[PDB]
């Protein structure tokens, strides 16, 4: 699995469920194409986005949807969603793991990258 | 000033200097409309990038360029920026300070909204 | 002033006021020794703990009471306090803001050092 | 494993493999108590510090050795380590995990508590 995606929730100390994730791919013309999409688990984790075959070279975004997360929970949050924009595989295939820490007026987002 | 910007770099621990930030307004088509940009200061900050009677409600984007800023240093980066997406409210706190904590494999960002 | 404390609150997105701070130099038998204290201004400041005089080379523990924070808001913490440990150097930049950014279960420390 | 603790390094997006980690309890004369030790793992990971049965209700402080990793990549970093303080078990056994993320000048560390 090349691409996952693991979200907490710094207000509750748990993973954040059900948090949905929209991935894009910059295309050759320069706008966003469509790429996969998915939501957490119970454990926070969003895996089997794609496969080693689909996951090509370029300029990747990943959109956490944590507006819509927040306003589940009652809160009013400042961002309408974390967007992660790499490239990737640049220099061959590797994995990749998003992590992002969420509270309602601040967020970050930390990358680790593998050499499978 | 109803829209600041502050960069930290948290390698050197510093204020991130001549970082470039643009700012982007969404349009009625939901495409992305230039609205302001700058470079941050020596102090890592951003001012005067709009005004109370243009900063009107809707939603924005502040993207700020870190793969340039760690490129000048000679360090791989992660990311090719940073970015930060909100809806500007007039019922709450009037002015808006979007800070940035950079790492070359981590950011984090939060909104400090004040009177 | 060589050593400036600012504090965040990422629940909020406000400056975290009225946080007791206090600080504490390490003694020769390795003690902490109190060494300055305050609270957080409306700003989440806290300036003129100490002077330059006074701010010698040492090993320093910045203690911000983190969980009376969070109590006096009705919120359930995860920690005691946030703990910043550092060595005060007089070869670098000559000025120390301590940053932190506030949330229930989760803290961020950020040592900005400036001329 | 009612205690753990994952660094990761945020210059490399990487582990932070072989971190010292120190941790203590709260003795009822006020004192800190060496209660466990260990170092992260190839995966940043440290588990296996305690038992259920010895990690009774208190206050523990974890301290995660920053200064010797960084110094050994190189890095004069600001902090001498990370301390992590908390009541753990007052409201019965929980599990708890300890994460810490690190710059040179700069950490965050979040707790990821769960009921088993």
């Amino acid at each position: 699995c090349p691409l996952m995606v693991k979200v907490l929730d710094a207000v509750r100390g748990s993973p954040a469920i059900n948090v949905a994730v929209h991935v894009f791919r910059k295309a050759a013309d320069d706008t966003w194409e469509p790429f996969a999409s998915g939501k957490t688990s119970e454990s926070g984790e969003l895996h089997g986005l794609t496969t080693e075959e689909e996951f090509v070279e370029g300029i990747y975004k990943v959109e956490i949807d944590t507006k819509s997360y927040w306003k589940a929970l009652g809160i009013s949050p400042f961002h309408e969603h974390a967007e992660v924009v790499f490239t990737a595989n640049d220099s061959g295939p590797r994995r990749y793991t998003i992590a992002a820490l969420l509270s309602p007026y601040s967020y970050s987002t930390t990358a680790v990258v593998t050499n499978p």
